[PDB]
């Protein structure tokens, strides 16, 4: 029934994407491109924006997101990639907090969760 | 079925976004007071607050995030938070060590909540 | 009635579980047993298993799962015991990051987003 769940780019160890009854949830999505702080947030931002469409949501549908910087100084440069990127007027729930990510030079991970688009 | 509401939206973020019977608020951070008991206040009180607008009360919260910048203030923070819930309505929740967005922000709380119906 | 909330584990400061419209929040699990990052994490997961049970779900029903290590240097300890326990095929999003905990002999702390089953 309704609570039927949804897979997306399964791994042995955790799915890019889960989906059950209209709710989206991403893994924590982490740079694959980039070194600055900005560079990262970009690269992690397109991710983001490439599993919702697999999952038939988009950024404009995001509910929440947490935000895990390395270094807290690099707020400010997440944040200008971030205000950009943002759809206005459906601007998420949001936390940004500091928090060291499995690999030294990953300076950001954005973990989201959104909703499903009615048709 | 799935549609959005926002509210208190900035160009960044929405202090509280609600689908489908689900509450969704923001981090809240203190905006008064320096010790970690009287910003633990200040956070629950904005959570009050934007439940309300929301149709919602502390009662009916699903889960809680804390984040301490130091850990050393659990026990006061703790007793802040143990005042406030609602009794035998008390959320899920998770405490872990974090660092905010400003350094003399102690606590920061992150909150999903359910709409009365 | 729709959103009507049930609460498990309850005492005055939190419950271990609480669902509502067919999603289940547990709370942050802490190891009750072990001293190693891998027998902390099994400690960790076997109480999750117990309160998915009593919600009436599992952990082939999980939705999301955030892991805060206390050192990301456990990183590849947690994952072991982690990548056994996960359901195949069925992996939930999940998310990695470095946190101290509120007690220090703590190496690993898990907090779950599930589905109850339906009948």
């Amino acid at each position: 029934h309704h609570m039927d769940i949804r897979y997306f780019g399964t791994t042995p160890r955790y799915s890019e994407a889960v989906g059950a009854n209209g709710l989206i949830f991403l893994s924590g999505m982490v740079p694959e491109n980039g070194e600055t702080a900005a560079e990262q947030t970009a690269d992690v931002l397109a991710q983001i924006d490439r599993w919702l469409a697999e999952c038939g949501s988009d950024k404009a549908h995001v509910l929440d997101a947490v935000i895990y910087l390395r270094d807290m100084g690099d707020y400010a440069e997440m944040n200008g990639v971030w205000d950009a990127w943002v759809a206005a007027g459906r601007t998420p729930a949001r936390a940004c907090v500091e928090a060291r990510l499995a690999r030294p030079e990953w300076r950001v991970e954005i973990k989201i969760t959104a909703v499903k688009r009615d048709a």
